[PDB]
């Protein structure tokens, strides 16, 4: 389990005049890297043949560390190149996945922006729910078993895409079976089934930034998810949908910008404030930098959080050129990637790097 | 009924070197206030405990006038603080509502950007329709009674959310009853029922600005509404929707940016030109500053206006950092809030304040 | 058939110090013209009474060539005004249509940005499919006859809006007949019927720019289409849709910005690279400047191209003030219109005009 | 004598995705490095303890190559670090001096922006005069010996500061002797004495840029020299100067911005055009990038060139934030350093690196 001192004392051997920002070339790296450049940093992008073109043509990376496959980023060899470049790593979804979250927590000896420990509170549904519940945030009702279904529910399986909607116990088994005989779910997944209230409302994935330097939760932007096949499915007229044998899937393919009704911003900020206050208690020092509440706004104007991330969320890509909210601070086209880099910049200049790395 | 002279002569006692822009902290105030700052104004934000965080963290307000509840903004005490700060008030939805439109028309003795009189032509469906019809704009067919229904209609009740769709007289009563026994509509609302043609098409809420200084209608931007539960409802596959007992509601929760097919801009501009030419005749001096046509584009490329506002519409929040249309004028990230402030700026500099306040 | 030399030698008689950019006032002209101005060009806009207001109020045109009807832009009289203004014409959908594609290929003697020959590879479904197939891009399955239908298909008629969805041979004829007796399709259209796999997924219209100066395919932005009545139709709850007798139409009314999942950008770039490499072989010099792949992302994260353009696509209007992708290059609000003008600028400065005009 | 192929083939082994700009930390490096960063390059600054603070605090250097003394920059060890960083070196006064011009011409195996050969045409008074005379530029009259003095002359010695003014042969020896007995000049310097017409007029050091990509001479800015003790000496009232025993020295200490009378710009441009046309003939490929004519404007509005440089002149420091002339191109705060970096940028993108390096 990587210690702080184990990290601070690695950063102490860094050339503090040549500190770079590094990340894996995927997920949200385009504005992580662009944002870094805009803040005056030189940037390092871990990449591989076949997947490096976007980073070359957008010209956001000063140095490339090529790997055979992204799984190699855990390798001690890459950790060394990174340390020799004085890189502070900015973590994201793809990086945690390809590196392996366990390798991240105790085998990845490179300074990393954010709270290293809290990355597993986002990966485990039990910890997430604990956090969200204890922070006092609205979540969907959970159902222990298919027999408890008394309304419309969504059912999630960590399997192969692993989703269906049900309005009764009977329907639950009809659909589970369908997906089983169709070769998408095994009985192991069917037992793992997570059943929750289906919330009917508008999607707001809210992107926050907690600055430990300023001790302030900031609102940076919002997106709604664009998912396949579901957003294609519901674009088929009902009469034709009824003639089809098609199951909804919810694969993230993209994002669409959205802004919320302004009278709801006090709720939005309170939600971020609460998450932050509680996460300080449960996982010190708490949330560091970017975090996302993925919510649904019901007809009673209550935001229900069905998901959260403890680092930068893919939806930040929707405002790489700045957004309506990020503009208000200083009238600039500020991305989340640039807001991260600036926190790193300040921290270095104020000699408070210990507030933002681990 | 607040006179012009009653207002001009209050503005004459203003320190013309220290003129501020004020508004209530809600609805569209973020870019009203940010836009003001960007134009060099000091800004005043009426706010209250529990609802002030967004305005503090986005740093758009130089001075805060705190109230116990937003209903107090009609109070003579707040009118005085505002007058002592040399504030020109920028009105919007939440402000007119919390102040009370009657208090606005004859009890609110603070200079106000726009045409004070015309604020009630947006609040009364009879005046709106009169205006839109007389301006020569396409509107949905109206139906006098449930018995006149010969197609799909939408039905609106000023009640508690108060909407349903019907394709027959019989269906109208089936649904009215459902909502009655469900405790959403009383027979008073059911009689008040407004029935109109359901227009099937794409939503464009078009944001215009009429400059009385330039005598020109400008196009600033467009959004589509993001409403709950309807936009959540239609995201459920048809087969599952049929298994649910759920009524559509249309609560505004947010906005999504959109641009229109360019060949349709002459229609768009003609619509704004017509609204303006007629409103000059019907309510002198007519439209002043921001106004919105909320339209649906049918398959015949005709924009049908189902609603309008005579001040700044919430949808302007979608381009607080500028939009595709607002950019064209000077290549700037121009919000509606900033366009309002600039009109105020010019007016002061050209000594033509009488063209924009009342 | 307009020769290159026939064009180069017309451009040689041009005052190379006074080169302007011209286009017809429609489709995408707002940012074509604005982009030109931003790059230092004087701009020419072909327009007509009743349709000139947007170009006057947005102030993007320095000179107006008025016509009686846009059909007159083929007239030798307009070709001369254009040549006397040293105009390089930027072609787009509306221009090719109003001028007539045949008049464009051999009767329009004005220098034109792009590959003149390739404009008809976008107009003919046989050439398009050839190109896309030979480039190795995923396309929807084609069906030779209604009898071959073994899934859900979409059916396209070049007629009056000319679309329907079918899941069986029987349904195909039920619907064809409906549209026939309804006066939308004649038996000539019904024979012309193009049947293809209905792809269920998320719409990404991807806007690329191939720079022959840099020999590089660039990603500029993405939109999703906003079509009527379909996007209005599917916003009606299923229960109400079933009570209606309504056919879906797919008239382009507007666009909504979207960004793609970042891990998919290597696929996105590969697709543009492949299209470009093949079009060089099939229609020398190949793609010049703006081109669009109109795709659907299925649940397997495969982009299926159902359409393409070989010039600037209307969807570029969604980022006239720049977009998340166009920002990354130099942190600027770069439109496609401005990217076109810059290529023209460079070409002139480097004396490589022969790489971009025809 | 470093060959082109010897350099091109070293640059061919460069990672063309990671090309940096390098220079020695002095002379004009601040805007060479800042300009590079602004164009998207990562920057390398050769520096040493005691002289690195300005480059650290202005944050213009991403990587530092420390040396013991600047004389070490000729060392094969530094040439290697530079080659491993894919650095293109931007040469300037201090760099040529500390490296040694002979080491530069045939011992410095790093790609270098500009025409390597022509660096010695600026170092030798005979070549300079040849060039300037053959280009057809006005220069001060030369005098072969003190006996030829028939007016006011300035006398230059390459010695220890080594200057005096004389109006007669007698005065020449009076002053030479004074400086000899004072320990500033030895008889070797006194024989080396260069005597030329003293031009009475206004100093314009004109900074040009020849773009081989565009084949165009550009005007970037102008400064006047600020020299000690002379500019301090002449600030003493005449009556007091006569009471002092003080000799004028002309040590460059700084620069002051100046703009020229606009009617003189055709002369200014013609001078740069002529220098460039001739230097192409005399030293192929001629002038590459920045060059300076150091001139005096006599009362007849004729610019007399008393000096020139074939690379970037220290006076460019006066417009590191852009100047009145550099602004006109694109309304940007363009330094010479940034104009150099942009030429490098373009060259790489257009695959024309062979036009700018040697
Ligand atoms: N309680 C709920 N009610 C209604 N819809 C829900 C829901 N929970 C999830 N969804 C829909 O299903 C999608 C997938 O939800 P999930 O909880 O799997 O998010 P996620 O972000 O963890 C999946 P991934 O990480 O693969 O993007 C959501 O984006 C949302 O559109
Ligand atoms: N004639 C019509 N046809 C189809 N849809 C309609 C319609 N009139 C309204 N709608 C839908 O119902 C929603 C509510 O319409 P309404 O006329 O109540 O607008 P509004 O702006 O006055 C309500 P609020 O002020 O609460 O936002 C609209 O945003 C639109 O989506
Ligand atoms: N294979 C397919 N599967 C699913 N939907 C499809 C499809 N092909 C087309 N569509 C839908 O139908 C619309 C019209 O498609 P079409 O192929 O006519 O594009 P287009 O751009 O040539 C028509 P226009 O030129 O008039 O805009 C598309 O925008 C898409 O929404
Ligand atoms: N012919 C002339 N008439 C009048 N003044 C002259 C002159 N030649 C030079 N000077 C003055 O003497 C100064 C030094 O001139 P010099 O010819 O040594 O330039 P330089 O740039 O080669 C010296 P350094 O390289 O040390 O700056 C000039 O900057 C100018 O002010
Ligand atoms: N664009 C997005 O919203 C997004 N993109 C990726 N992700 C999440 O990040 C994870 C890794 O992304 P990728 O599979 O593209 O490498 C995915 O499993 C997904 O949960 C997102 N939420
Ligand atoms: N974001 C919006 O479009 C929006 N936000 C608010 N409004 C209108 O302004 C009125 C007051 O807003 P609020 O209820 O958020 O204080 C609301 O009733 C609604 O009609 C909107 N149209
Ligand atoms: N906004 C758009 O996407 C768009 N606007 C126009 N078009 C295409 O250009 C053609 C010409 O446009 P217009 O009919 O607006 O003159 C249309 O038939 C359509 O295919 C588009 N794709
Ligand atoms: N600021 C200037 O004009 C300037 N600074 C330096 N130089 C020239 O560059 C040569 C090297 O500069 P330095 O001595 O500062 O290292 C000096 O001998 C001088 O001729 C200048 N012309
Ligand atoms: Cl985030
Ligand atoms: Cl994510
Ligand atoms: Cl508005
Ligand atoms: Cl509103
Ligand atoms: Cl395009
Ligand atoms: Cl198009
Ligand atoms: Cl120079
Ligand atoms: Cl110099």
């Amino acid at each position: 389990m990587i210690s702080k001192d184990e990290i601070l004392e690695i950063f102490d051997k860094y050339n503090k005049d040549e500190i770079t920002i590094a990340t894996l070339g995927s997920h949200t790296s385009l504005h992580i890297l662009k944002g870094a450049k805009l803040e005056g940093f030189s940037t390092v992008c871990i990449t591989m043949k076949g997947r490096d073109v976007p980073y070359k043509r957008f010209k956001v990376a000063d140095k490339f560390i090529y790997v055979d496959n992204f799984s190699d980023i855990k390798n001690e060899e890459i950790q060394e190149k990174l340390r020799e470049l004085n890189s502070i790593v900015v973590p994201h979804g793809s990086f945690i996945a390809y590196c392996g979250l366990d390798n991240v927590e105790n085998s990845f000896l490179v300074p990393m922006f954010g709270n290293r420990r809290i990355l597993r509170w986002e990966s485990e549904r039990s910890l997430e729910g604990k956090l969200l519940r204890e922070a006092g945030l609205r979540v969907p009702k959970k159902y222990e078993s298919p027999e408890d279904i008394d309304g419309t529910v969504i059912v999630k399986f960590p399997g192969a895409r692993g989703y269906f909607i049900a309005s009764s116990t009977e329907e639950f088994y009809k659909k589970a079976e369908d997906l089983k005989k169709r070769g998408i779910l095994t009985d192991e997944d069917i037992a793992n089934a997570h059943i929750e209230e289906y919330v009917v409302g508008t999607n707001f994935c809210i992107h926050y930034f907690y600055s430990p330097l300023k001790d302030e939760v900031e609102l940076l932007g919002m997106d709604k998810r664009y998912e396949s096949n579901i957003d294609g499915l519901v674009r088929i007229p009902a009469k034709d949908q009824l003639e089809m044998n098609i199951n909804p899937s919810y694969v993230i393919t993209g994002n669409i910008p959205v802004v919320i009704r302004e009278s709801l911003l006090p709720q939005v900020f309170e939600m971020g404030d609460k998450l932050v206050a509680k996460a300080k208690e449960l996982v010190p020092p708490g949330m560091i930098g970017p975090f996302c509440l993925q919510s649904l706004c019901n007809e009673n104007l209550e935001l229900v959080v069905f998901e959260m991330s403890a680092r930068v969320d893919g939806g930040t890509n929707s405002f790489m050129n700045g957004g309506p909210y990020s503009f208000l601070y200083n009238g600039e086209p500020l991305s989340m990637g640039q807001r991260i880099a600036r926190e790193i910049k300040m921290a270095l200049q104020l000699d408070m790097i210990d507030k933002i790395i681990s």
